[PDB]
């Protein structure tokens, strides 16, 4: 019946899956219809995984393609791409429209979350398999906006973080409880809450929830929020270890003070993710991302670690570069794949692709999951965007 | 089994769910083939929801799209498309040839229907399946006509309104009544039934159908035809509130008589289309579109009731504002998506696109469904009619 | 299990199902690659329709498909679409390479077949879903050759026609029995079985077929053969019907003698097809075409009798011009379409597009089946050869 | 439940099934994103068909289909398409990043696996299903590579050949024995056991598998390596024949001494393919093929033989030329389609299409399979490389 979190697959490292890079067939003679798109994600059923993103209602080339630096717009809908499939016209589904997306499968159906309206009185609405099952209307009144990145369902209930408020302050994240694509419950991020933004979460064991988050105001240490789904409470936290995940950020182990403590700097940031290893008990390694550069979105680092990221200031484990520094780098996100013998996490990587400021924008996706036991190699896209027609 | 109404999924307003917009894909540099069209609709099974439409025989850029004005022709054809896939060349399916159009699903198979042939004498053909199953011919030889939004399934029959005559006068609708496409009797629509084009049909409970059609001859007010699938036995009515649904129209409340007199003017019209919630038993809320312009097919605003719309003059309710005044706005379509637990109502908006008299002609459409307090947000298009190709 | 021939849906005429016309987004500014193809035939199963058709390995536009009016090469191949979708290169599938096709669905699985090779040493192999059960090789050593439209299956075996020798003299047909695509037996065919080509078959009742045929070298009558599937048994006949179905042709009733009876002309001659109602017990009344012109390949015309065609010189009855004698028309095609109640024949027609003689060639195809009582409307292709680039 | 080898359907030659030609569709004016790739293979379930292959990211035409005569990059993966659709971008389906691959069907799930990184510490990654639950290290840290055709799997099992070494020296093989695709042993080659590229494997019963390999630095001869599937043993031999399958290659018979001798020659060499007729107890018949010349990679000439190969010097049987001399032909590829009744091997063709060194390189697909009892047809292409833009 329901998707429920089992152990996951034996691994110790992460290695390479795949890379979908659309624009790669946008160059001069090309007779390819691409879409350009920001904040994707993948999120998968027992029967296939999928390739969501936020579109423009437009492909490349195009005359009409030079929106696409736009966070949000009346053209921007959530979109998605059978896993595997290239990202051009013909391949696309649209499921809602709105400018910041989730979803998530709950053993039955596909859950479809976006959020859409005007920045100071936005909607999101569910889909929960072909209607609009669940509408939940801002709180904050100031960008209501979810994870780009797939939400989490146990035993039929859907778990989806919104945020609603400043960008640059105190925005406090809410939990919210979905049956069927409709909201049955909020639950109140308690502890370290004052932000959250685009968090990647991950069943930790059966019956609890990990998601690491971006303070876009505080700190270069990133959120970390826990949910108990049977308690049906959930807890906020800074990511202690002294290597701090956000980007900007200054030195590791430079901030002062307690794991909680914000840090002087904390300005900005990106959408990070990580993978886990766990058995039906608890998680037993994780693994994460972040840039290369300390100050700008390039490159991509992945680390390991046993520790508790709530209570250790331990610097984590190298794993090495899947993202040479010279190459940006921008979202990534967490995602699950379910099976019948075990369950298996994945990191995907925004490769970000932009002719410059308010000018064209989109990205390659390259996909890394928990197998192995070192790195296998690391991705590059070989677009130069001056050559997309 | 078969298809029958349910209770509908909570909502107390009208939300967008999604938009489908080929022509943004038809510009300059662009790699697509659009496929221009006219009278869309969506009509659902258990499985799946689909986009239909009537099309031209022809995909966009291309020489011989200057057709697409064109009411009838050997050359049109009721196609469809996955719900949420673009409307192109590839991702097209065709059904029937013919120039008007209707389908619905019965919970075993699609019936779709068109009218092929001359103007004085033209024919429906029902397609059940695979299969031609059904044929009705011309009764008044004066362009028989359906619906342009799709037909209504109870208990294994489905219900299809059709009219035949002047568009300019009186002209008489019939309920067909189809069991696996063939016409297996009419209904004669008594009461106020000199006209009735265009029908937009939703069930208004287990057992009774509501049809919301365009009166393009005589006034401004909406026939309502009221259809018992029990007795077999169908109704016609006109629409009473002040709040005048038609457009062209005069100013609301100005239509001097009780709810069935005409009006002074009321030549012209357009397909209208309604929303509903009910339970098993009775529809306890109807929201309605109109126009911004009451001269111009522009803009798209929504209203609600709890009255019956065939007794009171009650003005109606105001949602708000779903497609700006500036902004053209053709046909709307009433559909229902089925679901395991509950049905859900939608509006669709054919937000039209065209370079003018007897030249190129299309449209975007936008979706809105029952669901949530208030609407979320307006819809635009942003394609230029001067920028295709 | 098995397929086997139904009692026919009620009809009394040929009503127009739809057209397939993919050349109409090969003109100037269009971004579609078409395919064009020549003898299309369409075969079903319980599941699906599909239109089969003989491509040339090759895409319009671009600049190989000048080789389009060839017969035979090492290009061609039986390729297919789902019916309803536009032939283009995306939708297209292929089954076998060869140069003259047939197939037709068991109830199980698809059977298709083509004949690949020399002109003196052909080969027929058939390919029972995805694997060649059976090889054919010729018996005449002078091109080896096969329907162009569907073969029919009864009770888990399918009958082929194939002939061999010259096209312009005495060649005889051979009736081929498949089970999973392997040849069990040959069915020699008796009587009047000097010629055979390219038969249009369909199942006349429970076990017995009927093949409306076309003699290339000595007679404008038609040829039938008749398969008894029980007894293992074909006989060939001339129809004998004043009104003489192939092209060219001398006027009505004018071929002086018996049903048998040659007729002084008879050199030439184009595929033809016909349709038909029938109980579990014999057929009821039959449907046929011609082209309007009796010396050139241009219009249709139909019409239908309730008469043994075996035996009765009667002209058959008048239907009506389903293509103008202005437009070309090429061969037809039988068809049907099984169903859960009742099954359905229909003829297809290749309306030829052409730009001349050697230069590239394809078609338009348009469906008619048997139901309501007049034919509702004639088509057309509003495709100008000169404008396809 | 599981897949295993079935005696195969009756045949005593190869005739042909189908051809892929893509890059027909590359030439001017085409409207076609056509996917150039090497090393092309099949293979099948019980559902479908799918042809397999290792792409560049790119499509042709496009600026950045340079690329495409490189062996290794970041950019190669591997894709596939249901096999009969043509190899365009929106037909494939990205599975694995990397430049080396295989994939076979076990009668639950696939099983692909693909080598990623850098030449020196290269990693197989196995995917099951959607998940990667196999990884397996480069031991020799000189280019992990694997067949470039289907492994094989037997009653839940699958066998992978891996090399890794020296190109032009010795370099031992490795058989991989998986379940859901993670690596559960390594079985030792024995025997003749110092080179073995690009195996073709095929079942020879109901528990043994034979390979048929390219020695690339020591002999003409082609090393077969046999599989105890039920012992977990595997073998080396040398191909015996004096008909040595190879190229480049010596004279027939010229290589003096026992089997297992190499000969003078043997540097370089090309992947080769064998099909077979098989009992559940014992192979009876199999059949080779190899280039027209002895020194170039153009031409295709099928042999058989009834001895056992890895025994008898005598001579194959000549079956015919089945790609003219003058034409491309580089790899070949065994594969088998499983039945319900029987099984039937086959064998593909690369036929080659570039326009030279470190220049545009591709491919069109021949298939052949066991059927009949003499050749059908030679193959061509009609592809100008210089034609493609
Ligand atoms: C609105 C604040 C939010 C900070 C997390 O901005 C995000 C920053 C983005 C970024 O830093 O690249 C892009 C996101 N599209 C945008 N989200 C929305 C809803 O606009
Ligand atoms: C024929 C009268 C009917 C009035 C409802 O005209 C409709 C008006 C149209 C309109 O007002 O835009 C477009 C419809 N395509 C047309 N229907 C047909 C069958 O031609
Ligand atoms: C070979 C004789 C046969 C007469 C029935 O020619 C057919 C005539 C054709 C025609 O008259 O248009 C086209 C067919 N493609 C051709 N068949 C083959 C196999 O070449
Ligand atoms: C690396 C040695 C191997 C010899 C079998 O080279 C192969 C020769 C090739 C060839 O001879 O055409 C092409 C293969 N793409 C290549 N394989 C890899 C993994 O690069
Ligand atoms: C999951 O982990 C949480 C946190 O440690 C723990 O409280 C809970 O009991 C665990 N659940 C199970 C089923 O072991
Ligand atoms: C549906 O509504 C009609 C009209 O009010 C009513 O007559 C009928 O009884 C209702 N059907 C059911 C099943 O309640
Ligand atoms: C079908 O028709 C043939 C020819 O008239 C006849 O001999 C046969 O008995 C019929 N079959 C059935 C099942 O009635
Ligand atoms: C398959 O062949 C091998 C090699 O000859 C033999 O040892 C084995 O017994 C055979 N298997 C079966 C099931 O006959
Ligand atoms: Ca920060
Ligand atoms: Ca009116
Ligand atoms: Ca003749
Ligand atoms: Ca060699």
């Amino acid at each position: 019946e329901w998707r429920f979190p089992k152990s996951t697959c034996p691994g110790r490292s992460l290695q390479k899956m795949l890379q979908l890079n659309p624009h790669r067939h946008a160059t001069a003679g090309s007779q390819a219809a691409t879409i350009p798109n920001r904040e994707p994600f993948i999120s998968c059923s027992q029967d296939e995984c999928r390739l969501f993103t936020l579109d423009h209602d437009v492909s490349t080339p195009g005359a009409y393609d030079g929106i696409t630096w736009e966070d949000r717009s009346k053209r921007r809908r959530l979109v998605s791409f059978p896993l595997g499939s290239e990202l051009t016209l013909d391949n696309m589904k649209v499921h809602l429209s709105g400018w910041s997306g989730t979803a998530c499968h709950d053993g039955k159906e596909w859950t479809y979350a976006t959020v859409n309206g005007p920045d100071n009185s936005a909607v999101m609405r569910l889909k929960y398999g072909d209607q609009i099952r669940g509408s939940f209307p801002s709180y904050a009144n100031n960008i209501l906006r979810t994870q780009e990145s797939e939400c989490v369902c146990i035993d039929g209930k859907c778990y989806i973080i919104v945020i609603d408020g400043p960008a640059g302050g105190t925005a406090t994240p809410k939990v919210l409880v979905t049956r069927e694509g409709e909201v049955t419950s909020e639950i109140i991020v308690t502890g370290r809450n004052k932000m959250g933004e685009e968090c990647s979460c991950l069943a930790t064991n059966r019956t609890w929830i990990e998601c690491l988050c971006r303070d876009n105001a505080f700190s270069a240490k990133r959120p970390i929020i826990r949910i108990d789904t049977v308690a049906g409470t959930a807890r906020g936290y800074l990511m202690c270890s002294d290597t701090y995940l956000d980007t900007p950020r200054p030195a590791d182990g430079s901030i002062t003070g307690s794991c909680e403590t914000d840090g002087t700097s904390g300005g900005g940031g990106v959408k990070g993710a990580f993978a886990l290893s766990r058995t039906t008990e608890a998680t037993t390694e994780r693994f994460y991302v972040r840039t290369v550069s300390s100050s700008a979105r390039s490159g991509a680092v992945f680390y390991k670690t046993t520790d508790d990221p709530t209570e250790s200031n331990n610097p984590l484990t190298l794993i090495g570069t899947a993202v040479g520094g010279a190459i940006p780098m921008w979202y990534s996100f967490s995602f699950e794949i379910p099976g019948k013998v075990c369950d298996q996490t994945c990191i995907g990587l925004e490769m970000g692709l932009t002719m410059g400021h308010q000018l064209w924008t989109s990205n390659s996706v390259a996909v890394y999951c928990v197998i192995g036991d070192n790195l296998d190699w690391d991705s590059t896209t070989d677009v130069v965007p001056a050559d997309i027609v």
